């Protein structure tokens, strides 16, 4: 079956499991826990920027 | 990001990797390689039946 899943925009892991750090500003941007913790601020995929508020959403 | 992935109707693994055994008759039915090889038809969710032709589709 076809299933909607969240894929990390930092590392392309899919599905993100347990929780996803979601951008409140971008249209459709999510990070897994590891990317949220380790991705460098100047290496975020544009147009996401480091000032965008992120929220932890249960999967 | 939101992403369409294939989820196995036999074991619920998602994404199916490599290839998916896809039902030609049902609306949206897929098995991973492992389920296709070892699950008996009585274990598969109605309305899928053993006479439905299945085709291997690369992921
Ligand atoms: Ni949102
Ligand atoms: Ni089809
Ligand atoms: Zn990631
Ligand atoms: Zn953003
Ligand atoms: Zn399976
Ligand atoms: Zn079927």
């Amino acid at each position: 079956r076809s299933s909607v899943q969240y894929c990390c925009d930092g590392c392309s892991t899919v599905p993100i499991l347990r929780r996803r750090w979601h951008c409140t500003v971008c249209p459709d941007f999510d990070l897994c826990e590891a990317c949220y913790e380790v991705l460098d601020a100047d290496r975020l995929p544009p147009p996401h920027t480091r000032d965008h508020p992120m929220t932890a959403i249960p999967i």
